């Protein structure tokens, strides 16, 4: 059998806003795996955004999204969540949940990967203030 990841909770929100993401995990026991959120859309491949172990014992964050992103997961209810806070206009991308063996090598080739959840962050900070 395979590990089925179903991404959801994707939507549009303004720059400086926040959005909660979801991921329904089925197939293989994700409690035997570590899963990470990767993204792509503006000239991008699946880039390291965040990674979490099933326990929540280890959380890893990329400098682009660090301090303002957080991962969570209910192992009993088999559902993962991604708390996006203070979304910069650059974060407009489809986020794919990708699980398997985490090693150390930064060559981003996962064992399992999902469909992808399209999130948008409304650009233009707008504040001219004064000239």
């Amino acid at each position: 059998m395979q590990l089925q990841l179903v991404e959801s909770g994707g939507g549009l929100v303004q720059a400086g806003g926040s959005l909660r993401l979801s991921c329904a995990a089925s197939g293989r026991t994700f409690s035997s795996y570590a899963m990470g959120w990767f993204r792509q859309a503006p000239g991008k491949e699946r880039e390291f955004v965040a990674v979490v172990n099933w326990s929540g014992r280890r959380t890893y964050y990329a400098d682009s999204v660090k301090g303002r992103f957080t991962i969570s997961r209910d192992n009993a209810k088999n559902t993962v969540y991604l708390q996006m806070n203070s979304l910069k206009p650059e974060d407009t991308a489809v986020y794919n949940c990708a699980a398997g063996k985490w090693d150390g090598s930064y060559y981003g080739a996962p064992d399992y990967w999902g469909q992808g959840t399209q999130v948008t962050v409304s650009s233009l900070e707008h504040h001219h203030h004064h000239h």
